[PDB]
DNA sequence: ATACAGTAAATTATTTTTACGGTAT
DNA sequence: ATACCGTAAAAATAATTTACTGTAT
């Protein structure tokens, strides 16, 4: 029942203990502008209400250390949680290389191309299940032209932002890149579409990612370890309309021609799945 | 002079106004566990102490909306700022697809390979400028073997974690994948090497990214708009030891053979720089 | 009718300030 | 003597509770 701010301090305690091996009040002080006394109380609150006696004061290292059986209770055990805490405390989302703390660098992709006036209109249309008229341009049709769309979900792929939307002139659900929308979209009064009919969005498929069959056995074991594969594969369930983005996010080879460079593409989509993958040209708006 | 908690609430007010066009106390209440009265007090504090009169209550849309003259004062106009705020409230870093709120999906890459005990030791060695003995394996030598390293920086490329470190067996600074480090790294008493000698780390270069020249003029203008090019190019200054990771992060073609697929690679490293890498 | 809106006064809870401690090393 | 630690008691600040409000659609 704790407020978000206290929760952030509990998370910070847990992540510092778990990932750095050491926790001192001063770090929480530097992060939250707190007194040593309240930070001490935060540590005690953690150690009694969240992770009972999970931390122990070790005067040898002049700070708190996790107990041998320490197991996080507010975060999952992967390192994204640690980076997320650090970057939320010292954000530099505009920079190419974030340096949230000393000795940590994180490659970023600053997006300055998505305009707020486009976002407010499109997100509101998403929430209202409303229909927009907008000016758009695609690779297939690169001069500005009108589109009539009923959007339902904004999507960040890890590289680009688009909105999943019903295209009324083609009568299909497609992806529209938000950076390609000129001016501000305007609401139009036409019968709206039910997003439940977006087959590709609601149907799932399982992609099987495997080590590049061109690598020798010791090399494939390294790929398995790199991606945490349980049994020589990554089975990835994903919405059909998001499969390609997921594959791109993993840097997977999806054509037999790509997989021939096992150095560039140690991770490959298993061949039987390739003929399953929908056409990518019809993902993008026409 | 405002507390960190208050600053986060001010940030949330600004970002909701700027990116959603509308702000109501109820959202702040759901986000921070506040009473409507305190959230109302936060809105007034923003509108008077941070961005004077930038917001106005519009009863027609049942909330506060930014004024036509609205200008953010606590955030940059990068949509990353909005997504980071949203995701900071609902931590689902484990999911393939995060849904920090309804009508928003975010493709993620959950990392399952980087171990905490490896991080504690290596981070401590970075801060102490100390020297570690560890068990490693690479694609070139995929049998497990010992390596002696002086690390200085952990690196997240957007796809993988590695540590930049002086490699004592090859007397070069190299990148070590953290997923290949066995959980038992050891501090050893060997002179550590000065990270100031990491030539690749401290030298910068300027990469020039351009629309794929195979695209026609109208398509190239779209690439320019997509990537925010001021004058038909993206000039990216970066540490040499991070250049390749940056190019991968942008999904840019870096070989003339890759640049032949203008659909897969609308963005390419300019030819003169390709021979530099 | 709904879902938004203002706030002051009183009560309550959160942090801060102050002081006087203990343990490696 | 550094560098970390506990934490009560008093004081200061922030937040909640209560109780009255108003408006476009
Ligand atoms: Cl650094
Ligand atoms: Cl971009």
């Amino acid at each position: 029942a704790d407020k978000h701010e206290v929760l952030l301090r509990m998370r910070a305690i847990e992540l510092l203990a778990y990932w750095e091996g050491r926790l001192v009040t001063t770090r929480l002080m530097n992060w939250f502008g707190l007194s040593r006394q309240q930070a001490s109380a935060d540590i005690k609150r953690y150690n009694t209400l969240y992770n009972p006696d999970a931390l122990i004061h070790d005067p040898s290292v002049k700070g708190y250390v996790p107990k041998a059986s320490f197991q996080p209770v507010l975060t999952t055990a992967h390192i994204n949680e640690y980076l997320n805490m650090l970057s939320g405390l010292v954000s530099e989302s505009h920079a190419l290389i974030a340096m949230p703390e000393p000795n940590l660098a994180a490659v970023q992709l600053p997006d300055r191309s998505v305009r707020p006036e486009v976002i407010r209109e499109v997100l509101r249309a998403c929430r209202n299940q409303s229909t927009l008229k907008m000016i758009y341009a695609s690779m297939q049709n690169p001069q500005w032209h009108e589109r009539i769309i009923s959007p339902h979900t904004l999507v960040y792929t890890g590289f680009r932002w688009h909105v999943r939307a019903y295209c009324h002139q083609s009568k299909q659900f497609k992806d529209f890149l938000l950076s390609r929308i000129d001016r501000t979209p305007v609401v139009v009064a036409i019968e709206s579409v039910d997003p439940a009919q977006d087959q590709q969005w609601h149907e799932e498929i399982v992609l099987t990612l495997i080590p590049n069959p061109k690598l020798n056995s010791s090399q494939q074991a390294l790929v398995e370890k790199d991606f945490g594969m349980p049994d020589g594969r990554l089975q990835i369930p994903v919405k059909k309309a998001l499969a390609h983005y997921t594959l791109q996010r993993y840097q997977t080879a999806i054509t037999l021609a790509e997989a021939e460079d096992a150095l560039k593409y140690p991770l490959v989509l298993q061949r039987s799945d390739i003929e399953k993958l929908s056409s990518y040209l019809f993902d993008q708006a026409s």
